[PDB]
């Protein structure tokens, strides 16, 4: 049976994947190219699954013969049913203030041993696990980091003896969504995944899918669009929509962001391939954008590609920033801005600071952020003028040797605010 358990000591934040990671996760037998495995490899932590110590030599000379870095490969010795890493291993959240924690799920398949394996991936990587009883896949799950998840249809459908209130209440419980938005998957196809067509790259900017006007899923996705660019995203703006053409079911929406980079699957035409890859820089500055060849005998597929073949892993020593930031027209007078920061690695945290830059004059300049109370960073923008033009971020480090940014990728985005009080 399903290991049911408590919930996590509250408040939970479920962990987005563009926050820091410390590993991404693989199978073997493989569903992705080797490229793609010595590409990972070069800057992260892979944590390949193998079922036993042979499985593992095997893996080790395919990776040496490839030329992939072995010394960010790791192995956890576990059976497994597939490789969509995506869907069965475990869910990160943030719990008890300054831990990290994985949350355990039915998996919607009939593959045990795929079910079976996050306590693997909880042992491997030091932290309590969590099990919520909820017939769950994680290509159907993407959480914002601020309590929002969007899920297709079947989280409702798939726990029809709960009701809605229920399931939501258990996505609070063990993962702190305070916003559970379940919708209508938008695709027309059988896997009602999110990530077939949806997928947050940042708290305030979504991609979705777009089709030619005459595809039958032209509506649906317009609409889906429509519905997120029209609300408020947890910065305080509304969302910023970008979309990703699909000529021919590409699975452009099907990345990874791991850290720095996103991984993002291409199958052609070149030029569509080109368009697609841009429109990612372009909603993601500072990003390192990869388009990735899928592997001839397991390609991508429109409804199965990258991002269902990983699975990116939270830090357990996580330096975590929280911040609202300061945003477009602000009419002070004051102009102060808040930064929580936790040390999962339970380091001293020094320094907090606050870059900035006004009127675009010269570079950003840092100032140290003011400790109020543990954990608890200010810092106000004195001297501004009417129309006085902001750009700032947050820096963090602490004595683990973790240094963080938020915005995740730092000075090549900054928020930007205008002054409007005289
Ligand atoms: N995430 C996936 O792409 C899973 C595909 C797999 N064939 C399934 O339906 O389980
Ligand atoms: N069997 C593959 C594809 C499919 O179900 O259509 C998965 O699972
Ligand atoms: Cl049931
Ligand atoms: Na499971």
């Amino acid at each position: 049976a399903f290991q049911e358990t408590n919930p996590p000591a509250g408040p939970v934040r479920a962990i987005a994947e563009y926050e820091r990671s410390a590993a991404v996760l693989v199978r073997y037998p493989f569903g992705i190219p080797m490229e793609l495995i010595k590409e990972l490899a070069k800057n992260d932590k892979v944590i390949t699954i193998v079922a036993s110590e042979s499985q593992k030599n095997t893996v080790i000379t395919q990776y040496t013969q490839s030329g992939v870095n072995l010394s960010n490969c790791d192995f956890i010795i576990a059976k497994t049913d597939s490789y969509w890493t995506r869907d069965y291993t475990g869910w990160f959240a943030m719990y008890d203030t300054n831990k990290v924690g994985l949350v355990d799920f039915i998996y919607n398949r009939p593959r045990p041993n795929d079910d079976e394996f996050p306590k693997y991936e909880a042992q491997y990587l030091g932290i309590e696990m969590f099990g919520m009883k909820l017939k769950q896949t994680g290509g159907n799950y993407m959480t914002d980091g601020y309590g929002s998840a969007v899920q297709s249809h079947i989280a409702y459908t798939e726990n029809s003896s709960l009701s809605q209130a229920q399931v939501n209440q258990k996505m609070k419980d063990y993962l702190g969504i305070t916003h559970h938005d379940v919708v209508q998957d938008p695709n027309g196809e059988y896997i009602n995944h999110v990530d077939c067509w949806g997928k947050y790259l940042a708290p305030n900017k979504i991609l979705i899918r777009k089709v030619p006007d005459n595809h039958p899923q032209h509506q649906a996705l317009e609409d889906m669009a429509a519905y997120f660019a029209a609300q408020t995203c947890a910065w305080g703006t509304k969302y910023e929509v970008y979309r990703a053409l699909a000529t021919n079911e590409q699975p452009y929406t099907n990345s990874l962001i791991l850290n720095n980079r996103v991984f993002v699957p291409v199958n052609g035409p070149a030029s569509v391939d080109n368009d697609a890859l841009n429109v990612y820089k372009t909603a993601m500055p500072g990003y390192e954008i990869i388009g990735v060849k899928g592997a001839s005998g397991t390609p991508w597929l429109g409804t199965d590609a990258l991002h269902c073949r990983t699975h990116e892993v939270a830090d357990k020593g996580y330096l975590y920033i929280k911040h609202y930031p300061i945003l477009g027209e602000q009419a002070g007078p004051d102009y102060k801005i808040e930064a929580d920061v936790v040390s999962c690695a339970n380091a001293t945290i020094s320094p907090v600071q606050c870059y900035y830059r006004i009127n675009g004059s010269g570079s950003f300049k840092a100032a140290d952020m003011t400790m109020e109370s543990t954990g608890h960073y200010t810092y106000s923008f004195t001297g501004l003028n009417k129309n006085d033009k902001v750009e700032y971020y947050i820096s963090a480090a602490d004595n683990s040797g973790r240094k963080e940014t938020y915005p995740f990728i730092g000075e090549p985005d900054p928020f930007k605010f205008t002054c409007m009080n005289e």
